DNA sequence: GGGTTTCCACTTATTCATCCTTTTAG
DNA sequence: CCTAAAAGGATGAATAAGTGGAAACC
Protein backbone atom coordinates (compact mmCIF):
# COMPACT_ATOMS: atom_id res chain seq x y z
CA UNK A 1 0.00 0.00 0.00
CA UNK A 2 1.94 3.05 -1.25
CA UNK A 3 2.10 6.67 0.66
CA UNK A 4 0.80 9.81 -1.08
CA UNK A 5 4.23 11.50 -1.57
CA UNK A 6 3.40 14.90 -0.20
CA UNK A 7 1.98 12.72 3.10
CA UNK A 8 5.33 10.93 3.00
CA UNK A 9 7.43 13.95 2.81
CA UNK A 10 5.81 15.51 5.89
CA UNK A 11 6.19 12.36 7.72
CA UNK A 12 10.21 12.73 6.68
CA UNK A 13 10.53 16.09 7.86
CA UNK A 14 9.17 14.68 11.39
CA UNK A 15 10.59 11.19 11.72
CA UNK A 16 13.44 11.28 8.86
CA UNK A 17 16.87 11.50 8.88
CA UNK A 18 20.10 11.87 6.73
CA UNK A 19 24.01 9.67 7.22
CA UNK A 20 26.82 10.60 5.92
CA UNK A 21 29.24 7.60 7.31
CA UNK A 22 32.92 8.25 6.76
CA UNK A 23 35.21 5.76 8.85
CA UNK A 24 38.32 4.87 9.39
CA UNK A 25 38.97 1.54 6.73
CA UNK A 26 42.69 0.40 6.73
CA UNK A 27 41.91 -1.98 3.77
CA UNK A 28 40.04 1.26 2.01
CA UNK A 29 42.55 2.78 -0.58
CA UNK A 30 42.36 6.63 1.21
CA UNK A 31 42.29 5.02 4.58
CA UNK A 32 38.11 5.87 4.80
CA UNK A 33 35.12 4.66 3.46
CA UNK A 34 31.95 6.13 3.01
CA UNK A 35 28.18 5.24 3.26
CA UNK A 36 25.23 7.83 2.41
CA UNK A 37 21.72 6.99 3.32
CA UNK A 38 18.66 8.51 4.85
CA UNK A 39 16.42 6.16 7.44
CA UNK A 40 13.61 6.31 9.51
CA UNK A 41 13.23 4.25 12.76
CA UNK A 42 9.93 4.12 14.74
CA UNK A 43 8.47 1.70 17.44
CA UNK A 44 7.81 -1.64 16.26
CA UNK A 45 3.99 -0.94 15.92
CA UNK A 46 4.81 0.85 13.12
CA UNK A 47 6.61 -1.53 10.92
CA UNK A 48 3.64 -1.52 8.64
CA UNK A 49 4.70 2.40 7.68
CA UNK A 50 8.18 1.54 7.16
CA UNK A 51 7.19 -1.24 4.94
CA UNK A 52 4.44 0.95 2.91
CA UNK A 53 7.26 3.41 2.37
CA UNK A 54 9.43 0.72 1.16
CA UNK A 55 6.90 -0.49 -1.22
CA UNK A 56 6.15 3.06 -2.38
CA UNK A 57 10.08 3.98 -3.50
CA UNK A 58 11.15 -0.08 -3.66
CA UNK A 59 14.20 1.00 -2.30
CA UNK A 60 15.65 0.33 1.44
CA UNK A 61 16.31 -2.26 3.68
CA UNK A 62 14.64 -3.12 7.23
CA UNK A 63 15.92 -4.51 10.46
CA UNK A 64 15.67 -4.48 14.08
CA UNK A 65 16.84 -1.49 15.99
CA UNK A 66 16.78 -3.55 19.86
CA UNK A 67 13.60 -4.88 20.73
CA UNK A 68 11.09 -2.16 20.57
CA UNK A 69 11.90 -0.29 17.33
CA UNK A 70 12.52 -0.81 13.79
CA UNK A 71 14.73 0.90 11.05
CA UNK A 72 14.08 1.61 7.52
CA UNK A 73 17.65 2.53 6.11
CA UNK A 74 18.44 3.20 2.43
CA UNK A 75 21.86 3.00 1.65
CA UNK A 76 22.27 1.41 -1.52
CA UNK A 77 24.09 4.13 -3.59
CA UNK A 78 22.62 3.67 -6.77
CA UNK A 79 19.32 4.04 -4.68
CA UNK A 80 19.89 7.14 -2.93
CA UNK A 81 18.81 8.65 -6.60
CA UNK A 82 14.70 7.81 -5.68
CA UNK A 83 15.73 9.37 -2.27
CA UNK A 84 16.73 12.86 -4.35
CA UNK A 85 14.23 13.13 -7.07
CA UNK A 86 11.40 12.29 -4.18
CA UNK A 87 12.70 15.11 -2.48
CA UNK A 88 12.83 17.57 -5.48
CA UNK A 89 9.41 17.55 -6.16
CA UNK A 90 8.22 17.20 -2.80
CA UNK A 91 10.94 19.30 -1.00
CA UNK A 92 10.94 19.22 3.05
CA UNK A 93 10.19 22.55 4.95
CA UNK A 94 11.98 21.73 8.54
CA UNK A 95 15.34 22.21 9.22
CA UNK A 96 15.67 19.45 7.96
CA UNK A 97 16.14 20.73 4.37
CA UNK A 98 19.55 21.83 5.38
CA UNK A 99 20.34 18.19 6.34
CA UNK A 100 19.01 17.30 2.67
CA UNK A 101 21.00 19.52 1.10
CA UNK A 102 24.17 18.62 2.34
CA UNK A 103 22.92 15.32 1.82
CA UNK A 104 23.29 15.81 -2.00
CA UNK A 105 26.34 17.72 -1.74
CA UNK A 106 28.07 14.23 -0.45
CA UNK A 107 26.07 12.36 -2.53
CA UNK A 108 27.67 14.25 -6.23
CA UNK A 109 31.38 13.66 -4.56
CA UNK A 110 30.44 10.10 -4.24
CA UNK A 111 28.81 10.03 -7.72
CA UNK A 112 31.96 11.40 -9.48
CA UNK A 113 34.01 8.25 -7.21
CA UNK A 114 35.95 11.42 -5.60
CA UNK A 115 35.42 9.76 -2.15
CA UNK A 116 38.21 7.77 -3.29
CA UNK A 117 40.47 10.94 -3.30
CA UNK A 118 42.20 12.65 -0.62
CA UNK A 119 40.54 15.82 -1.19
CA UNK A 120 37.16 13.92 -1.84
CA UNK A 121 37.34 12.23 1.72
CA UNK A 122 38.20 16.36 2.98
CA UNK A 123 35.44 17.64 1.21
CA UNK A 124 32.95 15.12 2.84
CA UNK A 125 34.05 16.18 6.16
CA UNK A 126 33.19 19.20 5.08
CA UNK A 127 30.35 18.17 4.33
CA UNK A 128 29.40 16.48 7.44
CA UNK A 129 30.46 19.19 10.08
CA UNK A 130 27.35 20.82 9.55
CA UNK A 131 25.17 17.68 8.91
CA UNK A 132 22.91 16.42 11.73
CA UNK A 133 25.49 16.48 15.04
CA UNK A 134 28.53 17.41 12.97
CA UNK A 135 32.06 16.01 13.47
CA UNK A 136 32.67 13.45 16.21
CA UNK A 137 35.86 15.47 17.11
CA UNK A 138 38.07 13.01 16.23
CA UNK A 139 37.33 13.41 12.78
CA UNK A 140 38.51 16.91 13.47
CA UNK A 141 41.13 15.59 15.48
CA UNK A 142 42.40 13.65 11.97
CA UNK A 143 40.82 16.70 9.56
CA UNK A 144 41.52 20.24 11.94
CA UNK A 145 42.05 21.61 8.76
CA UNK A 146 24.38 26.64 9.76
CA UNK A 147 21.88 28.81 7.13
CA UNK A 148 18.54 28.37 8.57
CA UNK A 149 15.50 27.02 6.76
CA UNK A 150 12.22 29.20 6.25
CA UNK A 151 9.42 27.73 4.45
CA UNK A 152 5.65 27.60 5.03
CA UNK A 153 3.35 24.05 4.58
CA UNK A 154 3.02 23.30 1.40
CA UNK A 155 0.01 21.69 1.56
CA UNK A 156 -2.11 20.11 4.38
CA UNK A 157 -1.18 16.45 2.83
CA UNK A 158 2.05 17.32 3.87
CA UNK A 159 0.56 18.10 7.28
CA UNK A 160 -0.98 14.92 7.44
CA UNK A 161 2.40 13.42 7.34
CA UNK A 162 4.11 15.67 9.63
CA UNK A 163 1.37 15.11 12.19
CA UNK A 164 1.35 11.47 11.97
CA UNK A 165 4.74 11.96 13.29
CA UNK A 166 4.85 14.79 15.95
CA UNK A 167 1.00 14.77 16.45
CA UNK A 168 -0.78 14.17 19.48
CA UNK A 169 -4.56 13.32 19.96
CA UNK A 170 -5.28 14.32 23.88
CA UNK A 171 -8.87 13.65 25.54
CA UNK A 172 -8.04 15.99 28.61
CA UNK A 173 -10.38 15.18 31.59
CA UNK A 174 -9.89 18.03 34.03
CA UNK A 175 -11.18 18.27 37.72
CA UNK A 176 -13.97 21.26 37.29
CA UNK A 177 -16.72 22.79 39.84
CA UNK A 178 -19.23 21.92 36.82
CA UNK A 179 -21.87 19.17 38.06
CA UNK A 180 -19.31 16.41 37.49
CA UNK A 181 -16.04 17.99 38.56
CA UNK A 182 -14.79 16.82 35.25
CA UNK A 183 -14.45 18.74 32.22
CA UNK A 184 -14.00 17.02 28.89
CA UNK A 185 -11.25 19.09 26.79
CA UNK A 186 -10.43 17.50 23.67
CA UNK A 187 -6.42 18.93 22.75
CA UNK A 188 -4.83 18.71 19.34
CA UNK A 189 -1.22 19.16 19.53
CA UNK A 190 2.25 19.43 17.68
CA UNK A 191 5.43 19.12 19.21
CA UNK A 192 8.57 20.52 17.43
CA UNK A 193 12.09 21.87 18.67
CA UNK A 194 12.11 25.53 19.11
CA UNK A 195 14.92 25.51 15.50
CA UNK A 196 11.37 25.94 13.35
CA UNK A 197 9.47 28.08 15.87
CA UNK A 198 8.60 29.96 12.71
CA UNK A 199 6.77 27.18 11.04
CA UNK A 200 5.14 26.36 14.24
CA UNK A 201 3.94 29.76 14.30
CA UNK A 202 3.19 29.13 10.54
CA UNK A 203 0.54 26.56 12.14
CA UNK A 204 -1.61 28.79 13.48
CA UNK A 205 -2.02 30.98 10.22
CA UNK A 206 -2.23 28.31 8.08
CA UNK A 207 -4.81 26.25 9.90
CA UNK A 208 -6.44 29.43 11.64
CA UNK A 209 -6.51 28.48 15.06
CA UNK A 210 -4.59 27.12 18.08
CA UNK A 211 -1.82 28.73 19.83
CA UNK A 212 2.11 28.00 20.93
CA UNK A 213 2.95 26.71 24.73
CA UNK A 214 6.18 26.92 25.36
CA UNK A 215 7.76 23.85 26.45
CA UNK A 216 11.31 23.24 28.12
CA UNK A 217 13.36 20.90 30.33
CA UNK A 218 15.85 21.53 32.27
CA UNK A 219 18.18 22.34 29.58
CA UNK A 220 16.16 21.81 26.58
CA UNK A 221 13.66 23.21 25.12
CA UNK A 222 10.83 22.69 22.76
CA UNK A 223 7.58 24.10 21.46
CA UNK A 224 4.17 22.34 21.34
CA UNK A 225 1.39 23.92 18.84
CA UNK A 226 -2.18 23.13 20.58
CA UNK A 227 -6.00 23.43 19.79
CA UNK A 228 -8.41 23.48 22.40
CA UNK A 229 -11.77 25.28 21.37
CA UNK A 230 -13.93 22.28 20.51
CA UNK A 231 -15.31 24.72 17.73
CA UNK A 232 -11.81 25.05 16.21
CA UNK A 233 -11.40 21.15 16.27
CA UNK A 234 -14.61 20.06 15.22
CA UNK A 235 -14.72 22.07 12.22
CA UNK A 236 -11.33 23.33 11.22
CA UNK A 237 -8.83 20.26 12.48
CA UNK A 238 -11.16 17.33 12.29
CA UNK A 239 -12.09 17.77 8.74
CA UNK A 240 -8.59 18.52 7.58
CA UNK A 241 -7.53 15.13 8.65
CA UNK A 242 -10.82 13.46 7.82
CA UNK A 243 -9.87 14.39 3.34
CA UNK A 244 -5.76 13.88 4.13
CA UNK A 245 -6.16 9.99 6.25
CA UNK A 246 -2.73 10.09 8.87
CA UNK A 247 -0.98 6.85 8.67
CA UNK A 248 0.18 4.43 11.51
CA UNK A 249 -0.72 3.64 14.74
CA UNK A 250 -2.02 7.31 15.39
CA UNK A 251 -4.72 7.13 12.95
CA UNK A 252 -6.47 4.99 15.37
CA UNK A 253 -5.74 7.53 18.11
CA UNK A 254 -7.57 10.14 15.79
CA UNK A 255 -10.24 8.44 14.92
CA UNK A 256 -10.78 7.56 18.80
CA UNK A 257 -10.35 11.42 19.41
CA UNK A 258 -13.26 11.78 16.84
CA UNK A 259 -15.80 9.86 18.11
CA UNK A 260 -15.50 11.93 21.82
CA UNK A 261 -15.51 14.42 19.76
CA UNK A 262 -19.14 13.83 18.19
CA UNK A 263 -20.07 12.73 21.80
CA UNK A 264 -18.90 16.35 22.61
CA UNK A 265 -21.08 17.97 19.67
CA UNK A 266 -24.12 15.68 20.99
CA UNK A 267 -23.92 16.99 24.36
CA UNK A 268 -23.69 13.65 26.00
CA UNK A 269 -20.26 14.84 27.55
CA UNK A 270 -22.43 16.18 30.41
CA UNK A 271 -24.49 13.21 31.07
CA UNK A 272 -22.58 10.05 33.02
CA UNK A 273 -22.52 7.20 30.40
CA UNK A 274 -20.84 9.97 28.23
CA UNK A 275 -18.53 10.63 30.57
CA UNK A 276 -18.07 6.85 31.13
CA UNK A 277 -17.83 6.04 26.96
CA UNK A 278 -15.18 9.04 27.03
CA UNK A 279 -12.99 7.76 29.76
CA UNK A 280 -13.63 4.43 27.95
CA UNK A 281 -11.97 5.44 25.01
CA UNK A 282 -9.59 7.14 26.30
CA UNK A 283 -8.14 4.27 28.21
CA UNK A 284 -8.19 2.50 25.22
CA UNK A 285 -6.00 5.24 23.14
CA UNK A 286 -2.57 6.53 23.28
CA UNK A 287 0.31 4.43 25.41
CA UNK A 288 -3.38 2.22 26.80
CA UNK A 289 -3.73 1.03 23.09
C1' DG B 1 41.39 -10.56 -5.67
C1' DG B 2 41.95 -6.16 -3.32
C1' DG B 3 39.33 -2.23 -2.64
C1' DT B 4 34.55 -1.04 -2.13
C1' DT B 5 29.89 -1.40 -1.23
C1' DT B 6 25.80 -2.96 1.09
C1' DC B 7 24.01 -5.00 4.81
C1' DC B 8 22.57 -6.48 9.54
C1' DA B 9 23.13 -6.20 14.62
C1' DC B 10 23.44 -2.75 17.71
C1' DT B 11 23.83 1.96 20.70
C1' DT B 12 22.28 6.43 22.82
C1' DA B 13 20.94 11.32 23.84
C1' DT B 14 16.84 14.20 23.53
C1' DT B 15 13.16 15.64 21.39
C1' DC B 16 9.43 14.55 21.30
C1' DA B 17 4.39 12.78 22.41
C1' DT B 18 2.07 11.86 26.58
C1' DC B 19 -0.55 12.74 30.80
C1' DC B 20 -1.87 15.80 34.31
C1' DT B 21 -3.26 20.10 37.41
C1' DT B 22 -4.22 24.96 37.89
C1' DT B 23 -5.88 29.23 36.12
C1' DT B 24 -8.54 32.03 33.36
C1' DA B 25 -12.30 33.31 30.09
C1' DG B 26 -17.21 33.74 29.04
C1' DC C 1 -22.91 29.01 39.69
C1' DC C 2 -21.53 26.50 35.35
C1' DT C 3 -18.82 25.20 31.44
C1' DA C 4 -15.23 26.21 28.18
C1' DA C 5 -10.76 27.84 27.09
C1' DA C 6 -5.97 28.52 27.94
C1' DA C 7 -1.75 28.02 30.70
C1' DG C 8 1.52 25.24 32.72
C1' DG C 9 3.91 21.33 35.34
C1' DA C 10 6.23 16.65 34.63
C1' DT C 11 8.75 12.81 32.25
C1' DG C 12 9.58 8.29 30.08
C1' DA C 13 10.82 6.95 25.63
C1' DA C 14 10.18 6.61 20.52
C1' DT C 15 12.40 8.58 17.94
C1' DA C 16 16.83 11.07 15.27
C1' DA C 17 21.34 10.12 14.87
C1' DG C 18 24.92 7.07 14.97
C1' DT C 19 28.26 2.67 15.44
C1' DG C 20 30.61 -2.22 15.05
C1' DG C 21 31.08 -5.93 12.30
C1' DA C 22 31.71 -8.26 8.21
C1' DA C 23 29.46 -10.63 4.02
C1' DA C 24 28.90 -9.20 -0.65
C1' DC C 25 30.29 -7.21 -4.78
C1' DC C 26 33.08 -5.59 -8.55
CA1 LIG D 1 11.19 15.64 14.65
CA1 LIG E 1 5.99 9.77 16.10
CA1 LIG F 1 7.62 10.44 22.32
Amino acid sequence: ESINPWILTGFADAEGSFLLRIRNNNKSSVGYSTELGFQITLHNKDKSILENIQSTWKVGVIANSGDNAVSLKVTRFEDLKVIIDHFEKYPLITQKLGDYKLFKQAFSVMENKEHLKENGIKELVRIKAKLNWGLTDELKKAFPERSLINKNIPNFKWLAGFTSGEGHFAVNLIKSKSKLGVQVQLVFGITQHIKDKNLMNSLITYLGCGYIIERNKSEFSWLDFRVTKFSDINDKIIPVFQENTLIGVKLEDFEDWCKVAKLIEEKKHLTESGLDEIKKIKLNMNKGR
